[PDB]
């Protein structure tokens, strides 16, 4: 197995995956590392094996019968690794805990968001369809956007979205299109 954790790249107390090589700390996994259960598999797994018992399930979809979609067991799992793609990448951070907005020119969103509060959201099984998640995900990046207006870090935003709305399309096998 790897020596560093596949989601914030860093040692410490890992967790390794009995299916592929990756490991986690115990709280960068999400769902978090379960207590027991030898043999474990990790996220990654667990998707490419769903994949695998239905391989239609890679053909074409549309993004608005997606979001629709229940959040039975198979959209759970498929929105917790979605959430921890988006902590793979560094820029995560800025996104990560709970902002706050004093800045001269510029008032705060209506709606503050942040990647900790979705993740306990989903750990709480707050979310009854796809649709809930991903709309909490895109106010993120659409917050970050309006506040921070002409500055350059308005790209973080841009930059984080990206991975985002990539890794949304791969995981529920958005059609593609120009
Ligand atoms: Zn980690
Ligand atoms: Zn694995
Ligand atoms: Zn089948």
């Amino acid at each position: 197995n790897s020596n560093i954790c596949e989601v914030c790249n860093k040692w410490g107390r890992l967790f390794c995956c009995d299916t592929c090589p990756r490991s986690f700390h115990e709280h960068c996994h999400i769902p978090s590392v379960e207590a027991n259960k030898n043999p474990w598999s990790c996220i990654f797994c667990r998707i490419k094996t769903i994949q695998e018992r239905c391989p239609e399930s890679q053909s074409g979809h549309q993004e608005s019968e997606v979001l629709m979609r229940q959040m039975l067991p198979e959209e759970q799992l498929k929105c917790e690794f979605l959430l921890l793609k988006v902590y793979c990448d560094s820029k995560s951070c800025f996104f990560a805990s709970e902002p706050y907005y004093n800045r001269e020119g510029s008032q705060g969103p209506q709606k503050p968001m942040w990647l900790n509060k979705v993740k306990t959201s989903l750990n709480e099984q707050m979310y009854t369809r796809v649709e809930g998640f991903v709309q909490d995900m895109r106010l993120i990046f659409h917050n970050h956007k309006e506040f921070y207006r002409e500055d350059k870090f308005t790209r973080l935003g841009i930059q984080v979205q990206d991975i985002f709305e990539k890794n949304f399309r791969n995981i529920f096998a958005i059609q593609e299109t120009s």
